[PDB]
């Protein structure tokens, strides 16, 4: 069939976190920033707790499956679970938040070197993915997060689905679904791939080339199966040379098959970002510049999870 998942479900003690402060609250419970102190190592980890029905438990538990059983530059990992009256999955802090909100708040100090590099970064995240049989299902600004202005990860697992051993692609049930972001087949036949994945990217890309612009604004989601049947797509951004966007465009076709693949959306944006003003033209481009927040004043012993092994 398929090879067996050894990633391992790490189990955490209440004892060896603490909750800082509330980052965001809604339904999916509450995320904390925090620290975790693995007993007796001497690390202190920056992390994200989200804190949370015997429905909505086995919903993080999934997450929590397919995060575990990711391990790779550009996707969010998980350190691990914690069992108490409430499941809480403890994540790797990503200070500056959403690349949505980034966009938007940073609109005029980020360069074309930015924006190029971390279309690359998020084709390997979902190149990665791809290699692992997994489909997303979510991909958005939203679900990326900033590490540092200069490396981003994708996250988000909710929605994820592993692929079956045989399986080319995974036939959802109904709900509540991002229609604003999904390949046409997706929206009409419930239908997910690799491919659909391919859609969302290009839908990404156009959320950052617009610095956080919503994608058919206005138009209700009843309405964008048939807009894109007619051959309506997202229109160009200002700042995207045709080389840009004709990228997008392709991520747009009808048949899936003829979309690109994330291995090639690296290789194209990476020669795009050699060379990034001549495929983004924005303002002021070439003189733009971007770079406690644990309220604890002894981080000598603070260790990123990205440099936190075995
Ligand atoms: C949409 C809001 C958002 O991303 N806020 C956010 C996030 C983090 N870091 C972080 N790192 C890992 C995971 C998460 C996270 C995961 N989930 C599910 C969330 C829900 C709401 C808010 C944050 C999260 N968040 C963070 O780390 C210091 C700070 C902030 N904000 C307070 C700063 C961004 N703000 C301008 C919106």
């Amino acid at each position: 069939g398929e090879a067996p998942n050894q990633a391992l479900l790490r189990i955490l003690k209440e004892t060896e976190f603490k909750k800082i402060k509330v980052l965001g609250s809604g339904a999916f419970g509450t995320v904390y920033k925090g620290l975790w102190i693995p007993e007796g190592e001497k690390v202190k980890i920056p992390v994200a707790i989200k804190e949370l029905s015997p429905k909505a438990n086995k919903e993080i538990l999934d997450e929590a499956y397919v995060m575990a059983s990711v391990d790779n530059p550009h996707v969010c990992r998980l350190l691990g679970i914690c069992l108490t009256s409430t499941v809480q999955l403890i994540m790797q802090l990503m200070p500056f938040g959403s690349l949505l909100d980034y966009v938007r708040e940073h609109k005029d100090n980020i360069g074309s070197q930015y924006l190029l590099n971390w279309c690359v970064q998020i084709a390997k995240g979902m190149n990665y993915l791809e290699d692992r049989r997994l489909v997303h299902r979510d991909l958005a600004a939203r679900n990326v997060l900033v590490k540092t202005p200069q490396h981003v990860k994708i996250t988000d697992f909710g929605r994820a689905k592993l692929l079956g051993a045989a399986a080319a692609e995974y036939h959802a049930e109904g709900g509540k679904v991002p229609i604003k972001w999904m390949a046409l087949e997706s929206i009409l036949h419930r239908i997910y791939t690799h491919q659909s994945d391919v859609w969302s990217y290009g839908v990404t890309v156009w959320e950052l080339m617009t610095f956080g612009s919503k994608p058919y604004d206005g138009i209700p989601a009843s309405e964008i199966s048939s807009i894109l049947e007619k051959g309506e797509r997202l229109p160009q951004p200002p700042i995207c040379t045709i080389d840009v966007y004709m990228i997008m465009v392709k991520c747009w076709m009808i048949d899936a098959d003829s979309r690109p693949k994330f291995r090639e959306l690296i290789i194209e944006f990476s020669k795009m970002a050699r060379d990034p003003q001549r495929y983004l033209v924005i303002q002021g481009d070439e003189r733009m510049h971007l770079p406690a927040l644990m309220d604890e004043e002894d981080m000598d012993d603070v260790v990123d999870a990205d440099e936190y092994l075995i």
